């Protein structure tokens, strides 16, 4: 059976597969052709149907892992086309996480004899995430952060060393947001969550924009002035609020010019897409700040697919959680950031 | 001179105005006519222009204010309407606060000999926030909170006792959020902000629902249902997600439920004024919960003009709070809640 790790959010369905590569000529001859139909398939295609994706970049290659080797690979497609997958599995024990493996269980059991092993979101996560870190991104670092993330003319992406990973605040932006402290291997809890997450981002930019992707989502967002749609400190005070350190340029009330009938009628959809995305990152950061001084954690990783090609949001984290700080906190990101859940759930196999 | 108190907020600007109920024989004669006309103005009339309004219902009446006996009134018109205010004062000693009275200055001082006086916006509310609750509401309590806040059959308002009212979160949400921790009458802090605040509720209904005034925002919310456009709990686990307490009737992504094209196009307008609503509303109790639980204080106080004419977010702060903390947090309203600024700023008349 073909070992498979899969997190079923309620947005995408993340799998991460095992591809071996130590295959000896008896173990080759001694299997079935569906599952080496199986190993082809999704070996030699980047795009499955219309909506599966391989993250053929993310790939780590030469892994040992239950004793054997091979190659870990990531692959994604909207949980909306969990029936697609199914149907094709109808036409093997299967660790799966997310809200999905709970929801869908009656769904992946009319799959002749599989078994499925539910495994909880947040465990998976942690120990997936501390399993890529150790084994590294090909000998790269799995963490990186953006050094002198103030100033742009030297803002740069700098690996970080996460050797001895606690404590760790660790915020998960999906649908919405959740927000881990993990103190040990085996000690973390959730400390709260957001319901304003990627999910809100994308939804609030559909209906303002028209957008049907959340790639042309960013696309508008990286051409638009937020500042067009936002309230800023200035437009209240006409400067700086000195006496509590807020800048001018500081957002007072999100998408609060648009009260005005004449400003909505002048902003375009690249501003209200830049708004909507500027407005839930702020906010995101904002929590995630107020929880780590409650934890007591300086190092805040954050994690999740609301941030894949996502660099603008990363950037603004980076600056808006050092600046808002005065330095007491760093933004943290992993290169394998939407997948720790299934690697997670793929390793909870020898379990089963 | 008359006795005015003016907060010029991002949105609105707040005026207090205590009108003299103890003019004795001499004093009538020796007053001004333009003095008379504005006070018989202002007390005969409750509607000013086309945009003022006075509350009459949170009048302090027979009020002993620096040695004088007379009626405390509250009055409010929109930031955008300042120009008309001016010009009406151009054909006195005015106490200023809020981001207008810095950005405004220069237009206040077209008015001949006027001394304008501006102090700090977060000063006043704590000082005309104590104050009110000193003096109370014409003998009721100035401060409610909602008794049995989870069982709808059983919630009503009741009072509750401000007398030692420290250590105190006081909750400010105008145009955008500012959070205060008050520990005595002289020691407070601005523990941190957020953009999602009233501006933000008001602006985007104006954009997703074309509404145009506050009060049809809040008549459409109240016929809205926010599910249709949030992703809750259930719609990604089925149900509750038990492991960490989350029940299936949770958000778990505010309009997370519009990413898809065909429950765009089925949702109605007032669900859209609904589901904003409560975002922004369970935004704002949940910072004020984590700044609560850091600051180790147990009493919210919600003020600002957000919350007024607005049950729906008063009661959903009241049951969020209490059910997200287990009890350990309570909800508390004060009945003058848009004012204090104002009153604060015209409490600081005797230091000129
Ligand atoms: N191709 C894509 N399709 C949809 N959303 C995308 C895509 N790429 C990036 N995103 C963003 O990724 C977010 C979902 O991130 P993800 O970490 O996969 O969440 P999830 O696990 O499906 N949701 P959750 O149940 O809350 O844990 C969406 O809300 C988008 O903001
Ligand atoms: N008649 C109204 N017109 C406009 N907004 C109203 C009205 N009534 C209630 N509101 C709400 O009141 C909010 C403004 O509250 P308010 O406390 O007066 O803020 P502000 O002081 O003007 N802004 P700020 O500069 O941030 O302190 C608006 O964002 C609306 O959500
Ligand atoms: C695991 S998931 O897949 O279902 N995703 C997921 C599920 C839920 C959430 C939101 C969340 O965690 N909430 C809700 C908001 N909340 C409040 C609200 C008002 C107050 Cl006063 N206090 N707290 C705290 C708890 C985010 C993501
Ligand atoms: C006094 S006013 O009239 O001008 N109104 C007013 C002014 C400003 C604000 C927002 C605020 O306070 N902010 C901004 C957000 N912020 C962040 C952001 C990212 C991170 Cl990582 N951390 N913190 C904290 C500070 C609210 C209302
Ligand atoms: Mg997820
Ligand atoms: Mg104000």
């Amino acid at each position: 059976s073909p070992w498979f790790g899969m997190d079923i959010g309620g947005t995408l369905v993340k799998l991460s597969y095992f591809e071996p590569i130590d295959i000896t000529a008896e173990e080759e001859q001694e299997e079935v052709e569906s599952l080496k139909s199986i190993r082809k398939y999704l070996t030699s295609n980047v795009a499955y149907g219309s909506t599966g994706i391989r993250d053929v970049h993310l790939e780590l290659k030469d892994l040992t892992l239950f004793g054997r080797r091979g190659n870990l690979h990531f692959i994604r497609f909207p949980t909306q086309d969990l029936p697609t997958f199914i149907q094709m599995g109808r036409d093997t024990v299967l660790c799966a996480t997310g809200g999905g493996a709970y929801k869908f269980e009656k769904d992946f059991r009319t799959i002749g004899n599989l078994h499925l092993h539910k495994l909880d979101e947040l465990d998976c996560l942690v120990k997936g995430l501390l399993y890529i870190d150790s084994v590294s991104f090909n000998g790269q670092a799995e963490c990186y952060y953006f050094a002198n993330a103030s100033e742009p003319e030297r803002c740069q992406k700098m690996p970080f060393n996460l050797d001895d990973p606690y404590p760790l605040l660790v915020v998960n932006i999906g649908s919405g947001v959740s927000i881990l402290a993990v103190h040990s291997k085996d000690n973390y809890k959730r400390v709260t969550g957001t319901s304003l997450g990627g999910g809100t981002f994308l939804g609030l930019c559909s209906l303002l924009t028209g957008c049907e992707s959340f790639e042309e989502a960013l696309e508008m967002a990286s051409k638009g002035d937020s500042t067009q749609a936002d309230k800023l400190v200035r437009d209240i005070y006409g400067g700086d609020y000195e006496r509590f350190g807020l800048p001018g340029w500081a957002v007072a009330s999100s998408f609060g010019n648009m009260i005005y009938k004449e400003k909505r009628e002048s902003v375009s959809k690249e501003d209200l897409a830049r708004a909507t995305l500027v407005t839930i990152t702020n906010n995101i950061g904002s929590v995630a700040r107020m929880c780590a001084v409650n934890e007591k954690i300086n190092r805040v990783v954050f994690v999740g697919n609301f941030l894949r090609v996502n660099t603008l949001s990363m950037k603004l984290l980076a600056y808006a959680l050092d600046y808002w700080s005065k330095g007491q906190l760093k933004a943290l990101f992993l290169e394998h950031e939407g997948y720790f859940g299934a690697v997670g759930a793929l390793l909870g196999l020898p379990n089963f």
